[PDB]
């Protein structure tokens, strides 16, 4: 077994809620077709406010109802981010509005920036923020990003 080497930044406002979520989920699908040797994955946020942070209660809970674990700690997203990931996907049009600001600061950007959402088979274009949801909105929010990690995988896997 020998290929080459992907990455993917999952990227939105805070970093605690749904990218932990989607990093975890993506992660999980490459270990399980034993592909992770290949990939470099991350979350992080727009925001700075979280940093540190671990994510929310209701997104850890939501994973190990899945079977899944993370250790992740609020990071944000910075200019380097748009030089070395091939990818970063994002949850809503504002964390894409804001990609693209921050992007234009990057000369060689190499990047390419796109909405997770506009992998699902099912087109929710968008990933709605759980925050001030409850369980059930994480796990939809889980069920989307299942939906559009494999979708993505199966394209530039």
């Amino acid at each position: 077994a020998e290929q080459v080497t992907k990455s993917v930044l999952f990227v939105c406002l805070g970093n605690i809620c749904r990218s932990p979520i989607a990093e975890a989920v993506f992660r999980k699908l490459v270990t399980d077709q034993n592909i992770s040797d290949n990939w470099v994955i991350d979350s992080g946020a727009v925001s700075d406010w979280n940093v540190g942070r671990s994510p929310d209660p209701r997104a850890v809970s939501c994973l190990r109802n899945h079977g899944i674990n993370t250790a992740h700690k609020a990071r944000q997203v910075t200019k380097e981010d748009f030089v070395t990931f091939d990818y970063i996907l994002c949850m809503d049009e504002s964390n894409l509005r804001d990609l693209n600001r921050k992007s234009n600061q990057v000369k060689n950007c190499r990047a390419k920036i796109e909405l997770l959402g506009s992998y699902d088979p099912q087109k929710q274009l968008i990933i709605e923020d759980p925050y001030y949801g409850n369980d059930a909105d994480f796990e939809t929010v889980y069920q989307q990003c299942v939906r559009c990690c494999r979708a993505f995988l199966e394209k530039v896997r």
